[PDB]
Parts: structure tokens; sequence; C-alpha cells
């Protein structure tokens, strides 16, 4: 039997699959740890390795990686779970080594790889304390050729009055998505200030881990995960908008939760987003 996550219900993705919007044909890159390509539950159409001693990007050591690829793209069928896009084209882009630890120049190696190779969105679901020229230029060069860039806000919490978001998620370009739970409460360790756009569900998250098997994680890299998906199913909607309306569709149609500097405009809505953009008209 699959079961469907809460957290796909919450962002009410089930409304757009009823209509037969998947994400079908959308490609949507994970940068993170690899994905496991050999789960029942997860089809993997590319990708590529960043991790120099680590050539295979479908050998995912640290997990998270195969589990934000479920709930971006779990398939539709009897077993496992549901992603938000279970028809999306998901690649591997693996930039962390099986130590835990990821340089600079594999992330951003990892999003010039996704420009070259077409990618409608990306997902990173890795934050840093600090950014760079090349990490900017980079997401501002994905944006620029019309690619969806998302970015986990950040696992920091609340600091003082301090903005708490991470890199690349505090560039502008970029969407940054801090983390609710199933009450629509923020979660505590979710990152916070000006630069978060969006939430979504990131507290006990079911989805696929390696070795056909499944499990809850918790972070806003969960939370990126569904805005990713439903990006996608967005994009399968509407294949001609371009990334700033999928971006405004997005936050323009939320559920209004709490102060923006904790829940930016609130919890995504994919059903809500994919009526319309409410970009200048
Ligand atoms: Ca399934």
């Amino acid at each position: 039997a699959q079961s469907v996550p809460y957290g796909v219900s919450q962002i009410k993705a089930p409304a757009l699959h009823s209509q037969g919007y998947t994400g079908s044909n959308v490609k949507v890159a994970v940068i993170d740890s690899g994905i496991d390509s050999s789960h029942p539950d997860l089809k993997v159409a590319g990708g590529a390795s960043m991790v120099p001693s680590e050539t295979n990007p479908f050998q995912d050591n640290l997990l998270h990686g195969t589990h934000v690829a479920g709930t971006v793209a779990a398939l539709n069928n009897s077993i496992g779970v549901l992603g938000v896009a279970p028809s999306a084209s998901l690649y591997a882009v693996k930039v962390l080594g099986a130590d835990g630890s990821g340089q600079y120049s594999w992330i951003i190696n990892g999003i010039e790889w996704a420009i070259a190779n077409n990618m409608d969105v990306i997902n990173m679901s890795l934050g840093g304390p600090s950014g760079s020229a090349a990490l900017k230029a980079a997401v501002d060069k994905a944006v620029a050729s019309g690619v969806v860039v998302v970015a986990a806000a950040g696992n920091e919490g609340t600091s003082g009055s301090s903005s708490t978001v991470g890199y690349p998620g505090k560039y502008p370009s970029v969407i940054a998505v801090g983390a609710v739970d199933s009450s629509n409460q923020r979660a505590s360790f979710s990152s916070v200030g000006p630069e978060l756009d969006v939430m979504a569900p990131g507290v006990s998250i079911q989805s696929t881990l390696p070795g056909n098997k499944y499990g809850a994680l918790f972070g806003t890299s969960m939370a990126s995960a569904h805005v990713a998906g439903a990006a996608a199913l967005i994009l399968s909607k509407h294949p001609n908008w371009t990334n700033t309306q999928v971006r405004s569709s997005l936050e323009n149609t939320t559920t209004k939760l709490g102060d923006s500097f904790y829940y930016g405009k609130g919890l995504i809505n994919v059903q809500a987003a994919a009526q319309h953009h409410h970009h200048h008209h």
C-alpha cells in the first residue's frame, strides 16, 4: 500500500494530481548527497557527482538527498510514499562527501551543471553561513537562464534580532523556504529573517531512504523539497510561465501565517498557485 505523507496533502498537491498535473517532463535537480537510483519508489533520470573522491551520484551515503528526492517525486504506484510531482524527471547532483562536508566549489559546479543540463527547477537543500561572489553569480545566472531556484532557509532558529537565513537562500534571486509542522506552526529550528519567502512542511516528513527504505526527517531541506515539487507541478500546467511567474504564483497564493520575519508569506498552496501567477496582471 502507498501512503500519502501528510505534507503532500497539506500543500494541496493531490488536487492537481487528480487533474492530471504531476510534473511530467519537468527536470528537477536535487543538489544534495545524491539519490539512490535502485529505490523501487524513485525514478532517477540523470545527474552528476561534483565530489572528486566519490564519482557515483547514485550512491547516497548520507541518505538525505534520497529523502528530498522522494518528497519531490516519489512515484505514484502501490508502494511507499507519493511525491509532490510524482512524474517529474529527477536529477541527482551530489555535492557532499561521505564525511558530511561539501566545498563551495562543488556546490557552484553543481549549479553550473544544472544550467548546462537545462534543469527547470533546482532544489538546494543545503546552506552555508557565508556566501561568495561566485555562489551569487551562479544562482543569479541560473535565474537569468529561466531556472526556478529553491533553497532551504537554514536550521539556525532565532538569534536575537538577526537574520539566520543561510546561503544561497539569503540571495534575492533564490526562493528561501522555512519549515512548519502539521499545525502550520513554525518549527523552532527554522531560520528567520526578511529573506524568508515561504514555508512548507518540515517536521516528521516521511520519504524514501536508500536501500528500499522509508523514514522521517526534519529540516528546512524537507520544506524546500515540497516547494521544488510544487514548482514542477506548476510548470506541468503552465509550461510557458517564466520562473518569475512560477515564483510569484507560490508567494502570492500562500495561506498567511505569522510575521514575515518568521513565516515569510506563509504556507504554500500549490492548488491556489496553479490558478494564476499574479505577477503584474
Ligand atoms: Ca509510491
